[PDB]
């Protein structure tokens, strides 16, 4: 991580990054079943057991219909029964309750569709290179968030179901991301912005660079992006003599000339732009003291442990997350009988 | 909400919305603890209680995986336990399993991470003045979902989790949102349509405007739009004379002339805007009679109220919600014995 | 589906769907109320009974806080009651659960919501023609997606809520989709790459023709597709004569001309584009023989069958989804005592 303060464009690049980009997916198929229940000998009565297997059963019918392929007295030993079966038999419920709630689909692999050693097996058999394959199970946290489960169908008491986890090809190729604001000059009153929409992540592979253009699009974990082969918008390996030089007559960058002063706050990922001009006044202050000086009228570079507010015209910014309070919460003994 | 129809360029502006916009996050840790369960004679032999905390082992442990920090017979004794185990420690287990469903982070703050007493409390905490604090205890239900929880880590029986609350610093600033169609002119059969550019929210705070371009960026909550500053275009003050002067020869507005009609409805929040030419009827009907009138060839702006239904060549197109049928449903009783 | 290559711009169009699109929302509101449970004796002693209404009435109130209306000893009788008030009240405890996970709006109508004999029943009253309301009970799976649930409000011990269904009342008009790559050509050493920028989906609808530019915007179930009328923007009918001619001097398609070679893969339904030029070497092979060839310097169209993998440098793209291992798991047996 070093981010560079560009005074030409009034923009900063931060190149410290490593990315990790989706290269296809991969494929899981998995059954669950209910399993047996010993037999009752009422068999015809009201139960807490037959009550619990009626429910089951109800629900299994009801999810049929959210599916892809087919369609679009109290006794001590009944106690035993009911709690059991519920314990048990908890993946598969928890199978069946999570494809309910999200009608078909859940939008990521939770620890109930396929356990921690099912996902370690199955990101072995990639077709990827070694290096690859250590990577994603070094951190598996991103698999499960970037993958999602797809409800099959449902025969008899059992669950088909799809995880379609992703597929990583390309890692450790070094990228960075930029961010710009605006710098206008001034002569008499009449003014000239210069913004730059080149804005937004931007990584390198297979001989070209991609772009990102929103920042939620790609995540971070450190030093990877995890960005989504998506929205990427490939570009010229050349569109880097920008931030060099923003003319350059070589690859023309994307500006937006303007004629208006714009005063705004873009944060950095180790700082923020503040750009502010005719009219409103601008002071960078910390939690300690928050008089440590008014910036001049123009594009300024402020580190994130410089400062740690921006005050444009009365609006803290909070360059940096605030920390609240620790809470340790413990829950009520459970004492025999 | 006061809706203006802008007749020189077939758009709407409606100006009743008070803006309320983030300008930083929040934090605070929990630690949830598993409760303490007596020593349970002859521990080797099963039990509905051994295994129960079994699985609340078994769980924790997998859940360890997706991490930040680290990684990434039966007696009427032993069934008091399985039920008080469950009841007691309710809110640990709901905590294991959100995050264990979506596999490491919760999309909001359910009411089981922060309770709405430690919510209060940390709101009050927040360094915004009197205003905001005040404004977010009011409406509560648009925090939790702006916020999102995350796992740290799995310790011992314990775990660790941030809610990062989110921080509204700028309220009650006007804002407006415009909607546009094309207005095509016709000359000796050839046509040219001009359809605005500049459509979606309009915002002002810290001497400019801010164009959150999608209407699903900003949701409102009545006389409130709680925009997210992560889309937002900061735009020139001047940006405003669009609607007085399409061209006003002072800030050039985004537009694109056609040569072919475009025939389409846009749903404004207080009405609709109907514009169609040369081939296809235009009619507007209610649900009580579909025959009010035939809509001249143009651009025109008919009230919520005034039509209910927009049928462009046979396509319905229902400017309102439509009510549906009430339903009351109880749950069966429960009787002792 | 029909895939076509279209060699003059080096892109594809697969004319095989058809779409259904949204035309407003309908509306149901429900009203669940907690199952009666028969007095006690002896209410001020504790029971395994009074702690589980305990837990729910906590539950409601703090529900209550995200709302929109107007906030923003142990006998075998008694564990009876526990089990059984968590079984009649199944639906409802499921729906506050729910509610609270997602902190006042569901993000799709699970099958705690809205059972399929209220769905079905809702769908039936909608007001759009028969051919409607057949496709829509056909696959109701993509209609649970397309809606939520909203909190009205929690009193006493019942809870209100909408499920807010949408409404189609477009369906069965032919559509397409549209994938481009560059085409560069060479020209001693000095290259003009060309690349559309009219790339994403394209539906006809009312005399017009929807431009949902995201691939992500409209979901395929087959020859549908369900495109989200959010998004879409408006064409005129004669923004087609691009593909059987670029220029066609009567719509301008959009092009970007560039000066620097661009290698890239897209992905389309049914193969994919692979252009590279100047410096990396292409190549296509399967997962039985890696040597199929190797591509031409150019814009070439590789039918999905044809080939599995694309290696654009060593960069390997897996054309279609690769099939892992299919498990199957049966839970632990439940017998009596
Ligand atoms: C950035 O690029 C501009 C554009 O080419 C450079 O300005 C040119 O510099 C050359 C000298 O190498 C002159 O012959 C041209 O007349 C200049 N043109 C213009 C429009 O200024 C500039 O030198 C480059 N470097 C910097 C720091 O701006
Ligand atoms: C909107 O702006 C246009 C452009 O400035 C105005 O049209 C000009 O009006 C002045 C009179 O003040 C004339 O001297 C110019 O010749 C006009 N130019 C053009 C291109 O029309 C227009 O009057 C303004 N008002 C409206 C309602 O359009
Ligand atoms: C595609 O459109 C172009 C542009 O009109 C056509 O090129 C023209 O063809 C006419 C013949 O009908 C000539 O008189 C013009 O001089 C051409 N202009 C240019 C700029 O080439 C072209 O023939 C059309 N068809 C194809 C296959 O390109
Ligand atoms: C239980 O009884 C049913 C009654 O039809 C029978 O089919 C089944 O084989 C018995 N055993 C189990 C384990 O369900
Ligand atoms: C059981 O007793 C032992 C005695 O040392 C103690 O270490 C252990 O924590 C106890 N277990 C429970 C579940 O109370
Ligand atoms: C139970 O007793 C209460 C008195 O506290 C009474 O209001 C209620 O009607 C009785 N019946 C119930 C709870 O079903």
């Amino acid at each position: 991580l070093k981010e560079s303060y560009l005074e030409e464009s009034c923009s900063t690049i931060t190149e410290g990054y490593l990315s990790v980009l989706r290269t296809g997916w991969y494929t899981n198929v998995f059954t669950l079943e209910v399993g047996d229940v010993e037999n009752l000998t009422c068999t015809d009565c009201p139960s807490l057991i037959k009550t619990e297997l009626d429910l089951t059963k109800s629900a299994l019918r009801e999810l049929k219909t959210v599916s892809a392929d087919q369609l679009a007295k109290c006794d001590i030993a009944d106690l035993c029964m009911a709690v059991s079966f519920s314990q048990f038999n908890r993946r598969f419920l928890n199978v069946v309750r999570q494809f309910s709630d999200n009608a078909g689909i859940t939008p990521a692999i939770s620890l109930d569709l396929m356990t921690d050693a099912e996902l370690a097996r199955a990101v072995s058999y990639m077709p990827t290179s070694a290096g690859q394959i250590k990577l994603m199970l070094e951190n598996r946290a991103m698999v499960r968030r970037k993958g999602f489960g797809i409800l099959i169908g449902v025969y008899g008491s059992s669950v088909i179901y799809m995880v379609q986890l992703p597929i990583f090809g390309v890692i450790d190729t070094p990228c960075w991301i930029i961010k710009a604001a605006p710098s206008c000059s001034e002569k008499d009153g009449n003014y000239a912005c210069l913004l730059r929409e080149d804005q937004g992540w931007y990584c390198k592979n297979a001989g070209s660079t991609v772009y990102y253009p929103n920042d939620k699009d790609c995540e971070t974990r450190g030093d990877h992006v995890f960005c989504d082969t998506a929205a990427g918008i490939n570009v010229a390996e050349q569109s880097r003599e920008c931030n060099i030089n923003i003319s350059t007559t070589n690859y023309p960058c994307k500006v937006s000339t303007g004629r208006h002063p714009i005063s705004m706050v873009a944060l950095s990922p180790l700082g923020a732009l503040v750009a502010c001009y005719k009219g409103v006044s601008c002071s960078i202050g910390s939690n300690r003291v928050g008089i440590i000086k008014q910036l001049p009228k123009g594009c300024s570079y402020i580190t994130n442990q410089d400062a740690d507010t921006v005050t444009i015209d009365n609006t803290v910014y909070q360059l940096s997350k605030v920390e609240g309070e620790q809470h340790v919460i413990k829950g009520r003994p459970v004492s025999s009988s």
